[PDB]
């Protein structure tokens, strides 16, 4: 059956660190794990394309989406099918927060693109590492992005678990572990 | 006072040739013209990436869409705003033909994706260079037949936008026919 988990937040929020520690904890539990990330998990070359100077928000989202489509199809769905716990460091919510809340793109369009792109795959849980924006385009943009993530979590409070990114790393990892314990047996 | 025109059809249907001839004709009429193409008119690296890579149809489409988004914003709309006749060898109809009719992607989704990607920009006229895949001068034949039939299906639903030409005809006969259809829109 597998289990799909994501870690989200601004760059420098510790989401990469936590993804990694989660992968290792679950592994010690004897659970097969597949650790992945966006962007690049589908099309590693998308990382080049994404840095294009003055890229329109629409084009940026579409590149993220192309990578995501490939990632879901070639990496994530097959990992779940094999019974793995698949953990992604960034997924759809990142796009929604950066390209939607940050760059202003309409959420409904983002979600319609995403519906075929992802084959409707949602994570069972998403751990949001909430980081003050000054610790991450400029400050106004990162404020919109930070708040955007918080908006998405309010909106799907069953799937999101919001954690304070300024806590010590080992306390964050323990909180992730406690939200996860019920879903393992 | 811009005018957006596209050329569509299979690879080898004479698009480049006719684009070039139509640009010349407009130049002769004293009309500023800009000649462009997809893929790669937005993000050149999507074109080269996709020459050598084996993706899901959805990923392929979305990469073409990203290129198209940049193309429309950075090249097409700016040329139109300057009053140029902008001619693209390939546009959204190519993705619908190849990825929708060819690879089987849902057509409404493709259109909804394209709606923001293009800012709603549609060609005023699109010249479809129709020919059987076996006749093209530049999956197997079945895929290409689906694609060819896709273009013809798009055309028959949109007779106010498409002009269909038999692409097996001599190059100059095709050009004359394109010019006749175009004249009413000029100047
Ligand atoms: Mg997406
Ligand atoms: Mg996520
Ligand atoms: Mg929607
Ligand atoms: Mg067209
Ligand atoms: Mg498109
Ligand atoms: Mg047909
Ligand atoms: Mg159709």
């Amino acid at each position: 059956p597998g289990l799909f988990l994501t870690l989200e937040g601004l760059d420098g929020s510790g989401k990469t660190t936590q993804a990694r520690r989660l992968a290792a904890f679950l592994e010690a539990q004897g659970r097969p794990v597949l650790l992945t990330r966006e962007p690049g998990g589908g099309l590693p070359e998308v990382r080049s394309l994404l840095l294009t100077q003055e890229l329109s928000p629409e084009a940026e989202y579409l590149l993220f989406s192309a990578d995501r489509a490939e990632h879901v199809r070639k990496v994530i769905l097959p990992g779940l099918a094999a019974g793995k716990v698949v953990i992604s460091d960034r997924y759809l919510d990142s796009s929604l927060a950066y390209q939607g809340y940050g760059r202003g793109l309409p959420l409904p369009w983002l979600r319609e693109v995403a519906r075929e792109a992802t084959r409707g795959l949602k994570p069972r849980l998403t751990f949001l590492l909430d980081l003050p924006p000054e610790a991450a385009l400029g400050l106004e943009f990162f404020r919109r992005v930070r708040e955007g993530f918080l908006a998405l979590a309010r909106a799907e409070p069953g799937r999101f678990v919001v954690l304070d990114a300024t806590l010590p790393e080992e306390e964050i990892a323990r909180a992730i572990q406690a939200h996860l314990r019920p879903l393992l047996p």
